[PDB]
């Protein structure tokens, strides 16, 4: 249970079927949507979740690196994949985050990635409910 | 291994500089700048992205339920989502509110579709028990 609310992201999302749209309250996000894998030019929940988790993960890595007095490489990146899949009539997500951290000693890099996976609120939100493979790539 | 068949994989490349960042999907369908919401930078953020993604996924689960029940959903269907980033102690957490608008649909049928979507939506499954989620129907 949150004690202090620091920021609220607000969106309005519409759909006419296969194609839709989502716009944030402040216009920062203004995107078209199309069903994942369909013919549409819009994005989808899997791409959105991959982007959002990856961003939050990098921020958590930066926090951890500060606490450890470690400088992260300029070329830090996360290549994420989020699958939609089924078992029977039931749908699930699963995720892979491949962290690119060139220049850091193995142990140092692993400690930072491990701290991030512990502190990242998206990682906390999904803990124990979906499979998540975090690797240094 | 909950998944037996993978239907779709979304792929992204994300970088940040700690003030600006960027995320781009492999097929360029998503191509966004990121900014800290504590700045007035024009980039988006993980809370907006999560709000949008869950909303999109929720609508898709409603569409699935409505199709099977032979229900026509309003063309002006909408989900208004809010995702809070908050703290307890020095630790960060999310919570969410989804407000579903289905103008013209009888409230009985709306409740059936919404209650079904919250059970079957993969984002709702992925977060179950870890964060507070309030679902309302306008």
């Amino acid at each position: 249970k949150i004690e202090k609310v620091l920021y609220t992201g607000k969106t309005h999302t519409t759909s006419g079927g296969r194609d839709g749209a989502a716009r944030s309250s402040d216009g920062r996000l203004d995107i078209q949507l199309s069903s994942p894998g369909s013919a549409g030019t819009g994005t989808n929940p899997e791409q959105l979740f991959a982007a959002g988790w990856s961003a939050c993960f990098i921020g958590a890595m930066q926090l951890a690196a500060r606490a450890a007095k470690v400088t992260l490489p300029a070329d830090l990146a996360v290549d994420a994949e989020v699958d939609l899949g089924t078992a029977g009539n039931a749908y699930f997500l699963q995720a892979r985050l491949n962290v690119s951290v060139p220049g850091l000693e193995r142990d140092v890099a692993q400690r930072i990635v491990d701290a991030a996976h512990q502190t990242c609120p998206y990682s906390k939100a999904t803990r124990g409910n979906i499979d998540v493979d975090i690797r240094i790539a």
